């Protein structure tokens, strides 16, 4: 149970976006059924009325809550991954449109989820904005907690994966269109049932083992981290 507060730009806080600039859900609860229109921008997807300006090559950092801002971020237990995917915001989000930018699972040397280093992080994960079109897009932060994905929603809607969905409006100005944008997938629909990282048991299986959902991340992605670029509490 977590949510998006705001993001940070090269390392300046670009304050508080809940409804603003995050088309953000009413609360914080995992949104699990695979096949809903809640898998593109979770349960409350509209345009909020504002976009965050940033440049190719800017680092964009999205800060995740609890309850509170810079609170314990998501419970502990909620071991998973944790992609980026990003869509032109003409989309909406529909259709076959979300390419990855980032993906993080399991790290063997750390030995730690990506939730793990997410906390340890105050809730923030970046990614460098690619060469795209200008324009406006949407970037869509999805976190996986996989403590009770043993199960399928599908067969057991008490249990499954639980997405944890946010849609940021960015909007991309100085870019010199180098890496334009490739065919994405859809949201709903790119995952199902027999996704490899969907259905796991992270209490019998080793971690090393694990797969994330593809799609792969898109070559022309500037990558990304997991890791605290800016302190909250300095305000
Ligand atoms: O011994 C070795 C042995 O291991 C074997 O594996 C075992 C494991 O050892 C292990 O025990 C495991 O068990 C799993 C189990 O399968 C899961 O089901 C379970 O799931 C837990 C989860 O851990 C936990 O985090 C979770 O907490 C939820 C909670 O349910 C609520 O949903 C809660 O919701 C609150 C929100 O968080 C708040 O934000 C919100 O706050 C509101 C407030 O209410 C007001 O509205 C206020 O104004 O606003 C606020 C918002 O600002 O309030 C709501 C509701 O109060 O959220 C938390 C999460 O944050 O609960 C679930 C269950 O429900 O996890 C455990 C592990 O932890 O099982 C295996 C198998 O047995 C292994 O098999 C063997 O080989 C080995 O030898
Ligand atoms: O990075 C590309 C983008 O930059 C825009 O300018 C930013 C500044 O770079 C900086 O982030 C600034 O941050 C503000 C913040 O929005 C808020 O006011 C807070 O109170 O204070 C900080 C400064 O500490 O915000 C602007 C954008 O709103 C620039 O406007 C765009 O043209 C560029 O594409
Ligand atoms: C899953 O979402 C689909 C798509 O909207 C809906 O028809 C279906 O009833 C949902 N499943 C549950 C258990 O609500
Ligand atoms: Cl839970
Ligand atoms: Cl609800
Ligand atoms: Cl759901
Ligand atoms: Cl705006
Ligand atoms: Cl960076
Ligand atoms: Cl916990
Ligand atoms: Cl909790
Ligand atoms: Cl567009
Ligand atoms: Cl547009
Ligand atoms: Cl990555
Ligand atoms: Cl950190
Ligand atoms: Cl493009
Ligand atoms: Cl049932
Ligand atoms: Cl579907
Ligand atoms: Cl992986
Ligand atoms: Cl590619
Ligand atoms: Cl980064
Ligand atoms: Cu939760």
């Amino acid at each position: 149970h977590t949510l998006v507060w705001g993001v940070w730009v090269n390392g300046v806080d670009q304050g508080d976006g809940r409804n603003i600039y995050i088309r953000s859900p009413p609360n914080n609860n995992p949104v699990k059924n695979l096949t809903s229109p809640d898998m593109t921008c979770n349960v409350d997807n509209r345009v909020v009325p504002k976009s965050v300006p940033v440049n190719a090559g800017d680092t964009l950092t999205f800060e995740w809550y609890h309850n509170t801002r810079d609170d314990d971020i998501i419970a502990s237990s909620h071991h998973g991954p944790i992609a980026v995917y990003i869509a032109p915001a003409a989309s909406n989000g529909q259709g076959n449109v979300w390419v990855k930018l980032f993906e993080d699972a399991y790290n063997v040397t750390n030995s730690t989820w990506a939730v793990d280093r997410l906390i340890t992080a105050h809730g923030q994960h970046s990614v460098v904005v690619p060469h795209v079109a200008p324009g406006d897009y949407l970037f869509r932060a999805e976190i996986i907690a996989l403590h009770e994905a043993d199960s399928l929603y599908s067969q057991n809607p008490i249990r499954g994966a639980q997405f944890y969905i946010s849609c940021a409006q960015i909007t991309i100005n100085s870019s010199d269109d180098s890496t334009p944008l490739p065919a994405g997938v859809p949201f709903p629909g790119a995952y199902t049932d027999s996704t490899p990282g969907i259905q796991f048991n992270i209490y019998t299986t080793p971690a090393t083992s694990y797969v994330a959902p593809p799609p792969s991340v898109w070559s022309g992605a500037l990558g990304g981290s997991i890791a605290q670029v800016g302190d909250a509490s300095l305000e």
